[PDB]
């Protein structure tokens, strides 16, 4: 059967055939040739390549449901040589179409770049695994197992299968492995550089949620921070977080914060690049909305150009992280950054306040930490042991959390569930010396108005990184990216090619002293487009003092003045 030929795609399948993976347990389903396929509008033109798909460990959970570990993998007739996986998102449970995700908001593919992709689903399904008696998609939470294929197993096997995959179809195995995931996916890249050192040569991990069971604490925390601002109750009579500030509200912070900030890095553009020089200046109760020469903070009754000193209470006891009785922070505290709002054309960015407050106009609570997502996957899957409620329940839950008793649950072991949630979901190891030994390079990005995880947060894991591994900016360095939300949007240079720049440090030993951005609302700025310079942690963007502002070409990479 000749190598990377058709013959050899529908070979992976027989079972009977040569074909030995590293789990006995794997299931071929699918082993298919697919034509090249043409360019669309959204995406790269795909080469003609073997789709393999599949599960290894086929089981049932002590639940009673079914678990397997869903893998698609591609690998084109025409290969550069390359292995690619891309991450998840939410509590993953689905398997995209696996052409390797660069994220960015890029059009190109892995795939279209003549890697050969895989994915997972992470070792539970959507589809399948949704429980109405233990909050639905989050289920996967109730069997011990599912919990340590979330956290670490299920990419574990699928690199090993696909790694194996690639041996036989191409007769050879990758010249170099790389990794690029966000959010859920960005906590998996820096999974993989602790645990797993030698499976990827390269790793992006953006908007990484490395401390991911401290989110609903957060939660927790950001919901009680803003009830007192709250106006009307739900059906279940929780206060309506969501009416704490208007979009009209938000954007008067943003304001302020730019009056405050935006001149801290030399130039007024609707950016914060000294993030670090605003956190020491900025303050909503004592500074000026810069449109009125006005205090932000209202004098008599609240106005639209003013922030009640409830308001004003409540979102910097949110901005400042949880804190057990003791006063011992459980998370860490939030930058102010001017993508906490944004107007572009009509349209008011909603990308960071549906984390803490959801949408303005409801009668209900939808925000992913009071009564959404993040709320639920606490309960069910990072809490030992889970407490799946119904979901009407989960709002209130948030409200009556208790930060001596519930946050002790993310370490705790219970029963069958043998590892605690921090054990198989965290990923908070500086141990990196394997990694960076064997010529491991890691990119993480992060963008400053993010409410899923905190920027400071990965800053402050950066910065025991470089403390515990001298000279760690050799291998690993963060693109912090002022005014995006999570993993994309809001004003700010959102957009960017993260592959060319890894497989460059990791082939070439060429560190990236910059990376290209461009933004993909350019609106916020109100202009046609704007490019700058991502800069390597602890440096920023400095414009050169002439020129146009939206060109790249005319900002260098500095210290904060
Ligand atoms: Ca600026």
């Amino acid at each position: 059967v000749p190598l990377a030929s058709r013959a050899a795609c529908e070979a992976l399948k027989d079972g009977n055939g040569d074909m030995v993976w590293p789990n006995a347990a794997t299931v071929v389903e699918v082993a298919a040739w697919r034509d090249a396929a043409p360019a669309t509008a959204s995406a790269a033109a795909l080469p003609e390549h073997c789709e393999v798909s599949g599960a290894i460990a086929k089981r049932t959970g002590i639940d009673g449901y079914p678990y397997e570990i869903k893998f698609r993998l591609r690998m084109p007739a025409e290969w550069n040589g390359r292995f690619f996986m891309e991450g998840g998102s939410g509590t993953n449970g689905s398997l995209s179409a696996a052409t390797g995700s660069i994220g960015g908001g890029q059009i190109a593919s892995a795939l279209s770049r003549n890697f050969a992709t895989i994915a997972t689903d992470g070792g539970h399904d959507n589809a399948v695994n949704d429980n109405p008696d233990a909050l639905g998609t989050v289920a996967f939470g109730l069997d011990p197992q599912a919990r340590l294929d979330m956290g670490y197993n299920s990419y574990d096997q699928v690199t090993q299968a696909g790694k194996a995959a690639v041996a036989r179809f191409y007769g050879r195995a990758a010249d170099k492995s790389y990794f690029i995931g966000c959010s859920e996916g960005g906590r998996e890249g820096m999974m993989l550089s602790q645990r797993f050192p030698s499976h990827y040569d390269g790793i992006v991990a953006g908007a990484p949620g490395y401390q991911l069971p401290k989110a609903g604490i957060s939660g927790a925390w950001t919901t009680q921070s803003l009830a007192p601002a709250a106006v009307g109750l739900d059906a279940q009579g929780v206060p309506l977080i969501n009416k704490s500030f208007s979009d009209a509200d938000l954007h008067l912070l943003s304001q302020a914060i730019l009056g405050t900030c935006d001149a801290l890095d030399g130039l007024a553009d609707g950016i914060v690049d000294n993030y670090r020089a605003c956190q020491a200046a900025f303050d909503p109760a004592t500074a000026a909305n810069p449109a009125n020469g006005q205090a932000l903070q209202c004098v008599g009754a609240k106005t639209a150009d003013c922030l009640s000193p409830v308001q004003v209470t409540a979102i910097k006891r949110a901005m400042a992280g949880p804190v057990n009785s003791a006063g011992t922070p459980l998370y860490n505290r939030w930058a102010w950054d001017a993508g906490m709002s944004g107007l572009s054309g009509t349209t008011y960015n909603q990308g960071w306040r549906s984390w803490w407050l959801g949408s303005f106009n409801s009668s209900a609570n939808n925000a992913q930490r009071v009564s959404g997502f993040s709320a639920r996957s606490w309960l069910v899957d990072f809490a030992t042991p889970p407490e799946p409620m119904p979901m009407t329940q989960v709002a209130a839950r948030m409200m009556k959390f208790d930060f001596d008793i519930d946050p002790l649950k993310i370490w705790a072991t219970s029963g069958q569930f043998t590892q605690s949630s921090m054990d198989w979901h965290g990923a908070t190891s500086t141990d990196l010396a394997a990694f960076r030994d064997r010529g491991g390079k890691m990119i993480l990005y992060h963008g400053m108005s993010d409410a899923a995880f905190s920027a400071l947060d990965t800053a402050d894991y950066y910065e025991r990184l470089g403390a515990a591994m001298p000279g760690a900016a050799g291998f690993a360095r963060l693109f912090l990216v002022p005014g995006m939300n999570h993993c994309s949007g809001g004003p700010g240079t959102d957009r960017f090619d993260m592959l060319t720049p890894l497989v460059a440090w990791v082939e070439r030993g060429e560190a990236p002293d910059q990376i290209s951005a461009w933004s993909g609302t350019p609106g916020y700025f109100g202009v046609a487009a704007r490019t700058r310079p991502l800069c390597p942690y602890p440096q920023i963007a400095r414009y050169k003092g002439s020129g146009d502002i939206n060109t790249e070409a005319n900002f260098a990479c500095a210290a904060p003045p």
